[PDB]
């Protein structure tokens, strides 16, 4: 195909950030007026509260749903400034604000919305320059919901490229930046969620996982997320780069500063409403009793996948958390998923890239490629007996990458159809090692601290820890319990990965330098137990942090 | 070109299909001796609610509800040939069965592909004959806890992909009201037994209409659920991981309340437990009684299939006493059916060409109600393609369908699954713009003749679509062929004139006094209310069935 070069591409990108430009200025006028007028406000008091709490002042009157809209709006483009987390602002909000339902489970609420999520009159660009200036021309079903709950979604925040990176960085709208340290990537491909609700801008944003996406940035900014079931909750009017890929699902979910506030949002969208505008959607509504639930609870545990080394960080953080839920009358379990190179390598890398790459290659057509997808797509260009040549080369020394480089090559429908049996099978084996050993949950090491920017795409064999449980289609969520201690950013240098190939080397640098920054673990459940698995995240929580209930 | 195999596997089959049926024979003149005085055709004749309530009481013991129909499913065997296999062990989990189980001591028979431990699932291939099943599949588990009695695997057509219902192994199944009538598939086997009064309540497989042909063509109601509202883990099937059109399972019974409560026995914790992959949707029973008046989509014909006479007089008439009823009905018809069915149903159930499918096939026998299916998947994807685009101008429907049995990429898979995926999403929106609760529909009907639907392909238009939508899809009788309906099968022409309408239009006649059925369908994981308006339409159509 003929050469087109990058000057549509170029003004995709001067358009994208003045819009932007824009969005934040009329953002910073509304929130000057409103201030102007109300200099009585506790702006810091109100932006404090749990949301919980602000849900209830909002319900009884105590507070104005235009107090909490502008003092969080002003606090969003405030810690803008430093993140870059911001894309555009959802003008139309204010007439929302005004039609919100009273008697709405999230009336009043802020929400944020990863940038995927389709807003009438706005793009959802994915940092592709072929979706600037195409705006949608509705709503998606769970942004419906969110209104017709009373929620005011306000913002679209900011994505890594496409979408496939666990870093946050796009040619359009540029790089977003962890709130903690400027250096440091925010995760991603939720990322400008996370530095947005990280950093106190936003009580409560939606993110999509299906490689980590909603619990990296959650577990790197120190915020809660969870990722549902697949098809707990509707993809409809979801924007992507690719479709048809059903192997590997696709996960939608609530991000947020406590557990409480990410059980509320499921609450608030598992309604009629939702299973009305989504017929797809099975109509489970949300078992408050599992949720509510203090019975111990029989828990798996893992200190290590044995892929991924952990940091000395991840390490003290599950093993602390486990002997806190030992002393909280939990019996423990020692438990590890079997075959877990299987379901990375072959089921998940497989499941992703069945075509090669191809369709997804379609969308980088005269675009730049952002440093921070790294050399993905380098790699998914190469011809398909190149990628095989390689992949037999390196196997000897480098199995990771050998076996990652021949499962993203294309195949037959045939082929596929095989995968996605050998998925089902690999589900049917894992929940059957589970009933064995007759765990509720399963903790897991959650990958941390926070990278350094741009090597997210250098240190692929990280996402280990979490597309285990897309491939597996568990709900799986994520809570901040330490911060990373002198003493274990020193033992970094002690660090040297299972494989020692060119991802355990980066991951080495890239997690250095990194003292204070918060570090999760991971709570799993079975597919539909989200509420249980609430539950399992919520005593973790209790435990590790309990000021935040 | 070797049949050695498969006419050892035959001759296997056939031993231990003979002498399942002695044994059963044994068993039964064993218990009539030492029960004479029980009223054996009372039994037969009590609707399933009130022999599950005659159960639960002790005013019938398992015992004798269960040799009663054991005995009876011996003698409508020799008719039919419906029974492949006794499910020997079943004697001892009658005596175990849970005591407040909801199906406690009642007989339930299954198609073949449902693993049973120590039985084979030979869907009537030679491979898989004398491959013994290690487990019960997770459902056979649910019904045994709930205390249902499992006693026989029913006959399927080879490898399952036919609405017909015969194999080499064990032959030819008959339809039990006229010999020389299919009673459908690919759960025939439970049609005719259930339709003859062998069993009060089987368990079908449906991804075509596998439910729904038997169902209608036996003259009983059978339900095919969303395709995950119930467990598949231990299903057996030729091949595996075929994801864009949905393989559903579900009940098959001799009214829609006995459907409704194996429904209801399936949504328990039991099954939610032993398949976690299952969405823990318990039985709404709010839904199922629900009195409310319905606003009822409806077609008379979907265009592509020309209805039987019996078809169209059996869709107007229960039209006509859903309005008399109270009923709003509302002419509606999911767009692009043509396509849904030649590129959307074809492509998913072949995109790799058939090849998975057909090494089911190497060295055995193909049963002759397959019809030319081997023979037109084993031909290279250039020369179907050549025969496509020369049969296109001529005869549209088979070309159309020729060009989508033809292997692809999983680029191109992905490109079908979206498809199907914004098809689903155009039917939906189409639905709500109208503002339907229900749909209501023709069921393919009357009977066929043996060896015929492997040759009618074009007539699975009206249960097919709905597998492509994955929207719950249920069947009821509500009258039989008059002469008068028969005679008007010499005006039928079919919409296209090709090869299916020519075998469908001779295919039908004959059909007098052979039930036709009506089709419900409601939106994804809505089987209470698609039970709803199947409950209504019998209530209706044959009010002596409640
Ligand atoms: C994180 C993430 C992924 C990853 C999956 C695995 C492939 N991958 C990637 N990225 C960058 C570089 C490489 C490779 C480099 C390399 C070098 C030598 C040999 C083989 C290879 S593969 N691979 C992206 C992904 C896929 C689909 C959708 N969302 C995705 N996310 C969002 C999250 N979380
Ligand atoms: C019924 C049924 C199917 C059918 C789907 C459509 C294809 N098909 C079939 N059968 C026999 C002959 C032919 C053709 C003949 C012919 C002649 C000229 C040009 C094109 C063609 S195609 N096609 C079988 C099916 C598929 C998968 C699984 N379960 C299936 N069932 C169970 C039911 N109900």
């Amino acid at each position: 195909e003929l050469e087109t070069g990058r000057q549509k591409a170029r003004g995709a990108a001067t358009r994208a950030r003045q819009k932007q430009r824009a969005s934040l200025e009329t953002m910073d006028k509304a929130v000057q007026r409103f201030r102007l007028q109300n200099p009585d406000l506790d702006s810091e008091a109100l932006l404090t509260l749990p949301l919980l709490q602000l849900v209830q002042k909002l319900q009884s009157g105590e507070l104005s749903p235009e107090a909490v809209f502008f003092t969080y709006l002003g606090k969003a483009w405030e810690v803008n400034k430093g993140t870059n987390c911001v894309t555009s602002y959802l003008t139309d909000c204010e007439t929302q604000l005004s039609q919100a339902p009273r008697q709405g489970l999230l009336y009043g609420v802020p929400v944020s919305l990863k940038e995927c999520f389709s807003y009438k009159g706005h793009d959802s660009t994915l940092g592709l320059s072929l979706n600037e200036g195409m705006p949608s021309e509705s709503d998606c079903v769970v942004v419906q919901v969110l209104k017709l709950q009373g929620a005011v979604p306000f913002v679209h925040t900011n994505v890594p490229q496409s979408m496939l990176s666990f870093d946050c960085s796009n040619p359009l709208f540029g790089q977003t930046m962890n709130p903690w340290k400027s250096s440091k990537s925010p995760g991603g491909s939720s990322g400008g969620e996370g530095a947005l609700i990280g950093s106190g801008g936003s009580p409560l944003g939606l993110g999509t996982d299906i490689g980590g996406s909603i619990r990296f940035p959650s577990a790197f900014c120190g915020i809660c997320g969870l990722k549902p079931t697949g098809n707990r909750l509707s993809k409809s009017g979801l924007k992507g780069c690719v479709y048809g890929q059903t192997a590997v699902q696709l996960s939608l979910g609530p991000m947020a500063r406590d557990v409480e506030s990410l059980a509320l949002c499921l609450k608030a969208l598992l309604c009629e409403h939702l299973f009305t505008l989504d017929p797809t959607v099975p109509p489970l509504p949300f078992r408050e009793e599992v949720y509510r639930s203090s019975r111990p609870l029989r828990v798996g545990y893992y200190e290590t996948d044995n892929y991924t080394m952990p940091s000395p960080a991840m390490r003290r953080a599950l093993i602390e958390t486990k002997q806190r839920l030992e002393a909280a009358g939990h019996t423990l379990i020692p438990f590890l998923p079997n075959n877990i190179p299987y379901a990375l390598e072959v089921l998940s890398a497989g499941g992703l890239f069945s075509d090669g790459g191809r369709s997804f290659l379609q969308n980088f057509k005269g675009d730049f490629v952002d440093p921070c997808l790294g050399d993905l797509i380098l790699i998914l260009r190469l011809p398909s007996w190149f990628k095989r040549l390689l992949s037999l080369l390196l196997k000897p020394l480098f199995p990771r990458l050998a076996a990652f480089l021949n499962s993203m090559r294309p195949r037959s429908a045939e082929k596929l159809w095989k995968l996605q049996h050998e998925i089902e099978m690999y589900r049917q084996s894992v929940i059957a090692q589970w009933k064995a050993m007759n765990l509720d949950v399963l903790l897991t090491p959650m990958l941390g601290p926070a990278l350094d920017l741009n090597t997210p795409g250098r240190a692929t064999g990280a996402i280990s820890y979490t597309v285990l449980y897309n491939c597996l289609d568990f709900p799986a969520g994520v809570v901040p319990v330490t911060t990373v201690t002198a003493e274990d950013d020193a033992q970094m240098e002690l660090y040297k990965g299972y494989f020692g190939d060119i991802w355990d080397i980066i991951l080495k640098k890239a997690m250095k330098n990194s003292v204070g920054l918060p570090v999760a673990v991971q709570c799993v459940a079975l597919p539909w137990q989200e509420e249980l698995c609430l539950r399992f995240m919520r005593e973790v929580e209790q435990l590790m942090t309990p000021q935040k209930q």
